[PDB]
Parts: C-alpha cells; structure tokens; sequence
C-alpha cells in the first residue's frame, strides 16, 4: 500500500512511520512546510501507526531527540513515540478489508486528516485546536496535550481492568474531535476501506 504523508503545517515536522517492534519503509524523515514523503507499507500489515513529531534535534547519525513524539531518540522510527502524540492508526488486508482510524488516546499534538486516495470509504479527521483549549492539568510544557492515563496513571483512565467509562477528560478530546477515539473503549470510529487502499496523511489540513 502506498501512503503519501504531507505537511502542511507552517512549521516543519518529523513524520514517523511504525508498528511498534519494526520501522514502516525508512520509519522517519523531516517534512518542512508543505514536502510531502510517499512510503510502502507492506499488505497484511497489523497495528501500523503514522504520527508527527515536532521540535526535533537530530545529529549526522540519525540520533538526537523531539518534545513530542521522541522514539528512543531515533530519526528513523522502530518504536511507537512518546506522548503527546495525534494517531494515524492502521490494519491492512484483515480479511479483505484495510481498517483506518485517529486515535487521541496517546494525546494530541498536530491537527491531523487520514483520508484514501482509492474509491470505496469515507476519511477521517481531527483538526481542531486541542492543544489550544488543553485543560490545564493535561497540558505537556514540551507542546501538546496529553492524554489522562499518560498524566495520572490510574485504572479507570488506562482501563487497565477492560471496564472503565468516559471521563472529564476523555469528553474534551471527544468534544473537540468526535471522529477519533478519545479513551479505549469507546465507540469506536474506525472506517472500514476496501483491502489494498492506498492512503494520505495531511498534517494540519485546515493550513
């Protein structure tokens, strides 16, 4: 499958491409304003993730480290980043279809559009000014707004148990984007697209 991932932030971004224990195609490069990277993700891939990461210091071998989204101080992701982080979150070719959705479970950090570049499914987006509106206590100083479980680790927040409710703070990332996921369980709002869709990502899609 090909992703095409565009930055159209005013600002420049690290985009990361992972599935946790691999990188996805070179796994990390620097978009400035507008630069778009199209990357190969092999069929069948389960559990991918695209996030941004921003104010980013790298040195010649490709280590340094970000405020947001940092994966082990790496350029070239193997490794899921550090929140707050916006999720491009992804399934492709289970059973015959791709499955796509934003998650806002690890926080936010960059207004986000994952949409297909193929016919048959819709897109989905989170573009709104959350790290704007953060609550106070959620607030990361790095930039970002973290999620409640990230902050005060606790059951309910983590449903570590596989029984928690929403939250005062899970309703504010919902409030503000009712199309990504704004706690573990909650309903949810994948698309489902056919198997072998090819994707985008836009970074900041509203400029």
């Amino acid at each position: 499958a090909t992703f095409e991932i565009v930055n159209r932030c005013s600002y420049t971004v690290w985009a990361a491409a992972s599935k946790g224990d691999a990188a996805l195609d070179a796994g990390g490069r620097q978009l400035n304003s507008g630069e778009s990277w199209t990357i190969n993700v092999e069929p069948g891939t389960n559990g991918g993730k695209i996030w941004a990461r921003t104010d980013c210091y790298f040195d010649d071998s490709g280590s340094g480290i970000c405020k947001t989204g940092d994966c082990g101080g790496l350029l070239r992701c193997k490794r899921f980043g550090r929140p707050p982080t916006t999720l491009a979150e992804f399934s492709l070719n289970q059973y015959g279809k791709d499955y796509i959705d934003i998650s806002n479970i690890k926080g936010f950090n960059v207004p986000m559009d994952f949409s297909p570049t193929t016919r048959g499914c819709r897109g989905v987006r989170c573009a709104a000014d959350i790290v704007g509106q953060c609550p106070a206590k959620l607030k990361a100083p790095g930039g970002g707004c973290n999620d409640a479980c990230t902050v005060f680790q606790t059951s309910e927040y983590c449903c570590t148990t596989g029984k928690c409710g929403p939250t005062e703070y899970s309703r504010f990332f919902k409030r503000l984007c009712p199309d990504a996921f704004s706690y573990v369980l909650d309903k949810p709002t994948t698309v489902t697209c056919p198997g072998s869709s090819n994707y985008r990502v836009t970074f900041c899609p509203t400029a």
